[PDB]
């Protein structure tokens, strides 16, 4: 299986690495379970021995990164190995240990060091610096080493066996950058190292009890819906997907309402699950404030949001839906200036700049350059001003920014009619929203690492990695290139959890 | 590290109720030969989980077990894999081999994902070949020459980028060759005349320069080989049309003997339609008589003939008229005496009706739309690839300007095909359009099933159109869905 | 001369591969006489063989061809009579009894019986003359 | 003898070229003859062991190769040793097996692979696909390779031994590049691996029977006259060489009609053997029309070839010769223009815009810028139109181009007197056509190397290609640059037969 280039790479590089052993005494596997546990459940011996990638199988050396950055963490489990993680949805808990191989061999003309340490489980999360690295039991190893270093990851417990909760704690693998990463020769600073990690289970290691497949959300593997792009929609707005964007230069920070969903599918600002929600507002006009309510009628709460859910998130913008009422043959508009002081969506109170008394359901179909500050130009990546209501708790949705090196927020742009070339902008698309909500199914590791490919020819089209609070980000090749250039017939799968600091390829062609 | 397999039994298995077991000389036995599909590149630009080749376990991947295979209808046994790549010790980057089992499908993977698979990983830099038991997973005690057969799969991707240090020439790229040869395993079955099967045969193309033959639209020599404008995707002839197991499609002829023609009775208003041999045609059997011109957007006139009468008379057609119904064997005698002609397509002019406007060649016209009988028309054929384009071959054609006629195979193809009806066996044959005098590759193809070829054009301008009209169409081999073709043209 | 061909695969007198060459002749009329060249507007000559490639070799027929042009929306009947000797097929060099000055394609589509040795019957056997050089 | 750098070579290439055996039998020597051949007769023992570089000894790979491209083409005889090859001269007839040995090193920086397969006799010629040569009994091997790899020429043989005829067909030896040649590092395009071949018999090789040494033309040495070019003369006019010359970036094709000689001494087009016969014409003057005839007075005929042997090719030129009769104390000056339909040289018929009646002899002697087209400029690169008899096959000489890397056509130039600075361009120089005439030596492999020396010194001026057909071309340094640069005292040395794609390296100073 495994071929390391030794033949032909002449000896500028390390074939095996040479280090002293691991500080620690071997750890027990199954033997522990065998008297109290239900059963003991054996598994498929071809697991047993095969190196495979492991879900974070991926990470990248870049001499943009500096010593200390974990390049990643492992915690101990079987969700290490994507078989074990497919036979986890199936019982309940677990014993034993894991052998884990980082894959290196940069060119001859790299230089730098790793250090992988074990921390036991009890310590907590610290920010450890290198230095401290030094304290635990640990290897380092120098990036050209051809052959794949071996560390074994010992399950160090304190009771019997483990359980499927949060309330266990396993021991981890740390691996940081031990000492900066610089390439000589022709420099194609294009170069940084692709590292790969591959585990397999040791045959102390057992699965326990047997469990209805799939019930448990620790064990849920994360998912994205197979659907192409272009057959989508947009989360601020019910309309298609038209391509994808990048905020302008000036633009880097957004704090969009609607559209925003954590990895674990939990729904943030005013973002509401289907379309039928998405861009519309519901009350009760007394032909000068019209009193908010939920689309349900249900009544509106201040301490719940910022707005009612669904209730539309255009910033720069002078927009005016389309009105229509039950059991009333008729259809109004309502402009709307999100500057007056009338204004204060987060009390469920607003203009009614012409709207005679009754209940109405509004949704957003037309927008226009924002009127009251100077009769000036439509800003999309704004946010309109949420009744700064002091007596309540304004619980509004974060701000998001790329944290990557070089990285830029991704996003998911529709044509939205009005008296121009509009575009409007949204992090996810409405149904992948949807997916995640369903499957609520745990991030592990800081990010993840996704590719743009083609359905029928399965080509690379581009890299990108999804954060936590839900979205993406890409490094965009030149100034002139970006997502925009790429084909909407894509679809993103899931490649690997990655650290925060992974180093992704740039997307497009500069010219 | 090992495999994830345990080695499969050979000919073992097939002793017991074959009928004969059958050896194969000695000296193929063991003799690395490269493989149809046997290159590969890997430039810089490449990102790991790009696919650089595809296997199946075959007679067909060593030409002198194909050869034999022709004569013998059956087959068990192992071949052995070797790949053998070109790099320094100054290069980085690794390669990934897996395993797939007939009976999984071709949807694709993660480099990840590819792991869960028996597996190799090399690092470029290795000198020496790598070798991968290509393994006859069976579930049958043998293969009988079907393609209803799924067998084993090599798939190979890139794992981690190439990334070449030194004075970095991106020119630079390290290239892969695959070879190989069966084990002594490998048996071929039952002593069955040669030829005779079906099931066996290779797929050929005339040996014939593009220059000497001629369109399948109308009777013209081609003069050059174009593709439809940026505006035009969809296109559906009815003539030149074939598939590549030689079955006639539309109103295809064989001969252009049959190609632009038509012969029916003069009422002295209307043209009552039949096939050339004064055979009755039939709105069912198809959309129009066969031969019958399918040119579109034209005002088309052909001249007419007819037997024991020294006569030759201009008959004028639009396409637009409500008399024009070709399905029912009925059309308009603007101008005809009655008895029975015979007419060829020979002058084309612009459409009159729709404003008398310009000519549409890409365009077929209306064929009477009738309800109640079956307008079997031949599907409209659009190029599937991510950036593969429709290559079309054409003639000059007579009229009051410049008129290039597209068309999808030369006839003469056509009746190649139709006298070798060689099973499909893929989705796309690659083809190479060589020079015959220098032996030399001027541009790689691809031929579609449905009948037809597509390309990659390297710049806006640059396509086959940049091509010499001297070369042959050589079949390489059968290529999978992954198979990215190289641009062709000359783009500076 | 056409529908020629040594089972070896190679093709004898005037005989082309494709149907599209057959019974075809390009040339410039010179309103008098026609000089022909090859179907791709190439030179024939008198060396090469006894006429251009894809020239009908109907004998003992009167027969004629139904001419066209490019860039030229026409269609004109060109009659003509194998036994004059301005018919000098060999050396590109033909008769024009009724042709204008340009560079045509015609195809054979109409025979009858030839008219100078007394308006007599057709004989397909025969071959006709190739200027005698 | 030989010294591979292993010692300091580093382990950056291989040595040794690990390679599966070749798929075929050992095949047996003289053994077969020594019963009906006349006489067996031993070579020099001494030959026997030693590498010497073949005559087709030399190759070159580049990054401009492409996989598929011939390196050399080898085929089975005593001509592929120096020292076999003059010992052929004196035998008719041969039996063995041959030595090769084909060194390559390229550095360590250069990736690569070539492929050599032997082909059995009567297989024919084929244009061979890398593919196709796999089919064959073949060795690959990495152009970095230090020690040279050694392949043993077979004599498979349908009969007893050879003869020294064309009726033979010996087994080959092809060489083509398997993958693309690529220089990593700095990459100096300037950079091509030089390849060399060397051979030496097997102990079973022998000739076979004592004939008269150099009566058979198969076994005869190319060679050219050791005469410095100034020394020489043109073919075109009878005018001493002044130097060399390319061609303006705009003319690429030639078809010159005198001074063309093939490598095996096959005279083309109008071609003479001497100068006597140099641009001159003899006929009869009808007053209107000068009846041309062969110098010798014999009658010229229009099936013959274009025009009369000796008849002047210069085509963009109004030339006017001088005429002179015998028994007649007179020197006239016939003005001729290349244009009038009066002018059919190919029908020996021509103008006489003012000769009376008679036969005379002229000889090209002044030319002038042609009058017909438009009183325009002199192209010395054209040639003039013979007269387009239809009845007649006009056998022309074909046209000449350089078909290798970036090569151009090379001409031998001599100044011609006219109404200004004029330089008359030909292929080669007269002396060495008539030395390739009475010299008819076989032409092995796709052309010539050449190498221009300084008699004095002994100094490689420049590296030159003679192909076939009777032309030589070379690779110019700069635009400004070329052999032009060059003295006219150097001669022409042959270095050995190479390919058509045998890179040259530029000629000149560039700056």
């Amino acid at each position: 299986s495994s071929v390391d280039g030794a033949s032909g790479a002449g000896q500028l590089v390390p074939e095996v690495n040479a280090s002293d052993p691991l500080a620690m005494d071997p750890v027990a596997g199954s033997s522990t379970a065998v008297a109290t546990a239900g059963q003991v459940n054996p598994i498929d011996p071809w697991i047993i021995n095969n190196f495979v990638q492991a879900p974070q199988g991926e990470f990248t050396i870049s001499p943009n990164n500096t010593p200390g950055d974990v390049l990643f963490d492992l915690s101990l489990g079987p969700h290490l190995n994507p078989f074990l993680l497919h036979l986890s949805q199936m019982y309940n808990g677990w014993v034993g240990n894991m052998r884990v191989r980082i894959m290196l061999a940069g060119n001859a003309f790299t230089a730098g060091k790793i250090i992988v340490s074990c921390i036991p489980p009890g310590f907590g999360s610290h920010n450890l610096t290198i230095a401290q690295a030094t304290l635990f039991p640990h290897v380092i190893a120098d990036v050209r080493t051809l052959d794949p270093i071996e560390v074994p990851l010992e399950d160090v417990r304190n009771v019997l066996f483990h359980n499927n909760d949060r309330n266990q704690q396993t021991m981890r693998l740390v691996c940081m950058l031990y000492t900066p990463l610089r390439t000589g020769g022709g420099t194609g600073d294009s170069f940084v190292v692709a590292g790969r990690v591959m585990t397999c289970p040791s045959p102390d290691f057992n699965f326990l009890f047997l469990v209805p497949p799939t019930v448990e959300q620790k064990t849920r593997p994360f998912t994205l819906p197979n659907l192409p792009l272009s057959s989508l929609s947009n989360s601020r707005a019910p309309l298609p997907i038209s391509s994808m964007g990048i905020s302008p230069d000036n633009v880097q920070s957004v704090q969009f309402q609607n559209g925003r969903c954590t990895l674990d599918g939990r729904l943030v600002g005013t973002t509401p699950v289907s379309l039928s929600h998405v861009a519309k507002i519901r009350g009760t006009s007394n032909g000068t404030v019209i009193n908010l309510t939920e689309l349900d009628g249900t009544p509106f709460h201040p301490f719940e949001g910022p707005a009612p859910i669904g209730f539309p998130d255009l910033g720069g913008c002078d927009w005016h839906i389309n009105m229509t009422q039950f059991g009333h043959s008729s259809q109004t508009q309502y402009d709307v200036d999100t500057t007056p002081d009338t204004f204060v969506p987060h009390l469920g109170s607003i203009q009614a700049n012409g709207i005679g008394s009754g209940n109405y359901v509004g949704v957003l179909s037309w927008i226009s350059p924002p009127s009251h500050p100077s009769g000036s130009q439509v800003d999309l990546w704004k946010i309109p001003n949420y009744g700064s209501s002091i007596t309540e708790a304004t619980h509004l949705a974060p701000s998001v920014y790329p944290p990557g090196f070089g990285e830029v927020l991704v996003f998911f742009m529709s044509k939205m009619p009005g008296p121009g070339a509009y575009n409007l902008p949204c992090l996810l698309p409405q149904e992948y929203i949807s997916h995640l909500a369903s499957e609520q199914a745990p991030t592990v590791g800081e990010a993840a690492l996704l590719h743009y490919v083609d359905p029928d020819t399965g080509r690379n089209l581009g890299e990108f990695k999804a954060y936590p609070d839900g979205f993406l980000t890409c490094v965009p090749n030149g100034a002139s290139s970006g997502p925009q250039q790429l084909p909407i017939n894509g679809v993103f799968v899931f490649v690997s959890w990655v650290s925060r600091f992974y180093q992704l390829k740039p997307v497009g062609t500069a010219s």
